[PDB]
């Protein structure tokens, strides 16, 4: 019996096809994925393959001005018109609240939502029952498949779900539900989270009787051969791990923003066993049509956000590098740009940290260099404040170990600096990887460059997000000894931008590695 | 017989008192220099020593708003007030021109001007014959002292002296004077000159006859003793020279702004040999009063001064330090300010790469006055009124003028380069002309700025001052090998229009440069 998996993962509001790098598409002949191209790509399988499943491994909310408008209501409505059979929970499904997710998303959607280790308490107990499901028994063809759903259990530390909910370890609440699943004689099993590509692995060890972990997250490329666009794989798909009852359980991802559709095609004996599996994911490029009807709906939907003002904040001489694979990873001029927007804007205080996390999207300088809201919406849509803390230098010694503490899996943990020279070691123990921390003085007639000192104390503008210890930095909220709130972070951002009429922001060696 | 010699060099138009820092004064209660205290400090002199010659070593010429609207009529006026003895010419007296010169000081001041090793060819050696001297025989009570002046071979790659003046080695133009002064039955003599600290302790060294030796600058700071200020002193004051004829022969300076006057007590036997010299630079701070006539007529020539917009083009929040002792030896943020101005003005209307000679830096600018920059702070910074213009440059060519940049570093010379996009690093304990050990530019055919090593055969597009594109500190192979030079706007208004945009500046010493 075989199966194919069709699946999407950390979407983030890309309804309409994008540029390349995943921001506004502006050269439209070389622009890839969207929902009207997605449609096509999924009917030329369904019609050829008799045993088809359409999944999303969450993370569909947050991203455009889609979202800042429809607040979901878009999420429902397209994910219906393409008829996905089955979703699980990302951590940017609370972004707006419960209330956020259960009006716009659970009670629109057409299809299940999952997650079996988010328990809820109280209140909103009563009123969340069957919204959302532990799991779902699928029927595909003669056959049935049981589709088990989790999310990271970082969510409270990521999002806003609130004080009703519990997130529960992972693996410890997946059990009882594959096992009730094999009680009820359903032998094929498919573990569909958000939990990031380490997790993914590590369910697929520990779980006795998943057959396949479908995941998100990290935004993980992973590719069987040369691939077609720019990501670079981090190992062949599917990712093959041998389980602790000693059989191999492929594991998968589709990189983000609906740039890639995954396809997996699996081979199981009678008794639900997988004998082999093959696959890639397949380039949503040019080469795909939009589909007409989906394109004239995206249209219909696309007037209420034409009427957003498309005046030019300023100009970019540079390419503005907001990508992941840069800024949670290593010095990029976007994150410069924001800490020099914060440094120029409150002293109209000479360091500042922010989390690559904060940053989610790059902007094209080819446009005749024009920036426009729609652009910086895409960069900074939590509609946060940068605000005034006042540090100990072992405090910020420890925010920087936090940094690096678990480098390489793309979390938004990586600190963009300002004002501020770090070096790392990464060969070094997690914890111990700062081998030189030189900061701007203050006490000082003139700036300069001088070594940290732990028993000193420092004043730093930061995200508002990370004083209340977002991205799990816990030393921060609880040794602050000031925190005075700031100015509105787009706000902050487009002002800079339109003083200083033309940017340039460079990589210019705040942040260097050992 | 006894003599004292008064001295000043470099005071660059510090006419009314300064902040220690020789930047516009503000607090009055701390400020010091100027013309009015001069006069009170060498009154107390004359009228306690009888024999007393007051010297100048050059450049009273440009530094401050005093000489971009008096043009060198207020240098003539205020040195004849304050009754100078002689003064050598400078490399600043001829930053406008000959005709600059002649007009507002040869043919005004009431004292010699002096140097023996500039010659006048074309038609203008008629036109400043006898205007200024070789030498001059000075009667001193019941003697006579013979002074003879020179100016830095250098002065045509620093100033505007023309094509028609001549600058001759010092030590071949000054023995045949010398020996002149010797048959004239003038056993006492000073070489009073313009050239620096190195050159001056030559000269005392090997042209035989010479007494002692009162120089400029190297805004040399001597001192015997703790000294009073800031000031780090390179020598004892004064600096005691053994010649090649077996004698020996003190060597003075007096630093620069007016700050300190010079002051030097000699004995001298019957046949004119120094028997002693001693002495000190004095402080002229608070405790000295500024005479009460000088500084009356002071302030009715500032009037005129007053009439520059005193509006506000920005603030500072820290200390924007344009000295010498900083942007001539290191990374300074005034030379980090300036270089950043200069690409983001050439951005308005890409370029990503800066050079500025810190001899083109001429002051610093006070935080404390509540950050206040105007017209008259950014007047003294910048006064030469050039342009920063577009060059396009060889790696290789780039990589020499980082290395006439260190090749003779430590004499204070003007020739360090303050920079923009780019992050040198110096050794300094190797050969010049191998001192640069890494040279990293930001890229510009890259979609993202990023720091890469410079590449020998690679083309850079830089904005430098027109000076430098002219060969000006001694950057010949600019001059020589540039591919590219197109004109640009005015120093002065890119810098003040920069400021006005920024609103608040904060620039700071970043890394830029570095020493191994
Ligand atoms: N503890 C705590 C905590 C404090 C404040 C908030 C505020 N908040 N409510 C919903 C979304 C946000 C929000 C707001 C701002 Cl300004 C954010 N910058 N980055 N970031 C982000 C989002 C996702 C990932 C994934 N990995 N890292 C992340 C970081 C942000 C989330 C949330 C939680
Ligand atoms: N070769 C040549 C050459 C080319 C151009 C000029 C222009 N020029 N005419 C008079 C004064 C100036 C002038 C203009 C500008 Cl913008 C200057 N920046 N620095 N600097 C300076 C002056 C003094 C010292 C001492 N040491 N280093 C110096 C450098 C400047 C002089 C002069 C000569
Ligand atoms: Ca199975
Ligand atoms: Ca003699
Ligand atoms: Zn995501
Ligand atoms: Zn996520
Ligand atoms: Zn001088
Ligand atoms: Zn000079």
């Amino acid at each position: 019996w075989e199966l194919t998996i069709l699946h999407t993962n950390d979407v983030h509001s890309r309804l309409e096809q994008t540029s390349e790098d995943s921001s506004k598409c502006v050269d439209a002949s070389r622009c890839m994925g969207g929902v009207a191209r997605l449609f096509t790509k999924v009917q030329q399988i369904r019609r050829a393959e008799p045993n088809v499943l359409l999944l999303d491994a969450g993370d569909q909310y947050q991203g455009t001005i889609w979202f800042t408008v429809y607040k979901g209501a878009e999420v429902a409505h397209f994910m219906n018109a393409l008829r996905y059979d089955a979703m699980a929970l990302g951590n940017h499904e609370f972004d707006n609240g419960v209330e956020g997710l259960i009006e716009p998303l659970l009670k629109e959607a057409k299809f299940p939502i999952l997650s079996a280790n988010i328990k809820a308490k109280g209140p909103l107990a009563s009123q969340i029952s069957g919204l959302y499901l532990p799991y779902k028994v699928l029927p595909v063809g003669d056959e049935v498949v049981g589709i088990v759903g989790y999310t990271s259990k970082e969510t409270p530390f990521l999002s806003n779900p609130g004080t009703n909910l519990v997130f529960e370890d992972e693996i410890t609440a997946l059990q009882p539900e594959v096992d009730k699943l094999k009680t009820l004689n359903v032998n094929k099993i498919i573990a569909l989270g958000h939990s990031g590509f380490e997790m993914d692995k590590l369910i697929a060890q520990k779980v006795r009787g998943v057959d396949v972990v479908v995941g998100g997250h990290s935004n993980t490329f992973l590719y069987t051969g040369n691939p077609p666009s720019k990501e670079v794989p981090a190992g062949k798909y599917p990712f093959i791990v041998t389980s602790d009852d000693g059989r191999k359980v492929p594991v998968v991802q589709a990189y983000a923003f609906g740039k890639y559709l995954g396809y997996l095609k699996i081979e199981f004996d009678e008794r639900g066993n997988v004998i082999s599996s093959h696959g890639n994911p397949i380039l949503l490029d040019s080469s795909i049509p939009e589909d007409p009807s989906i394109k004239a709906d995206i249209n219909k939907w696309r007037i209420k956000l034409d009427d957003y003002s498309t005046q030019e904040l300023g100009k970019t001489i540079v390419y503005l590098d907001g990508s992941s694979q840069s800024c949670r990873f290593r010095e990029c001029n976007m994150g410069n740009l924001i800490c020099d927007a914060m440094i120029n804007n409150n002293l109209r205080v000479s360091m500042c940290i922010l989390n690559g996390g904060g940053i989610r999207s790059p902007i094209d300088e080819r446009n005749d260099g024009t920036i426009t809201w729609e652009n910086l919406a895409a960069v900074l849509p939590f509609g946060g404040t940068f605000d005034l803390v006042q540090l100990k230098g072992s405090t910020l010694k420890k925010a920087f170990e936090h940094s690096v503490h678990r480098y390489g899996q793309s979390t938004g943990e990586f600190l963009q600096v300002g004002g501020i020279h770090v070096v790392y070691d990464l060969s070094r123990k997690p914890g111990d990887r700062v081998v030189k921390l030189d900061v701007l003085c203050t006490k000082c007639r003139v700036p300069s460059y001088d070594p940290l000192k732990m028993d000193e104390v420092y004043k730093v503008i930061l995200p508002n997000f990370l004083a209340n210890g977002g991205d799990g930095f816990q030393m921060i909220k609880d040794e602050l000894l000031r925190h005075d709130s700031g100015d509105q972070d787009i706000n902050v951002v487009s002002t800079y931008i339109s003083k200083m009429k033309v940017i340039y922001p460079a990589v210019e060696g705040r942040i260097k590695f050992s």
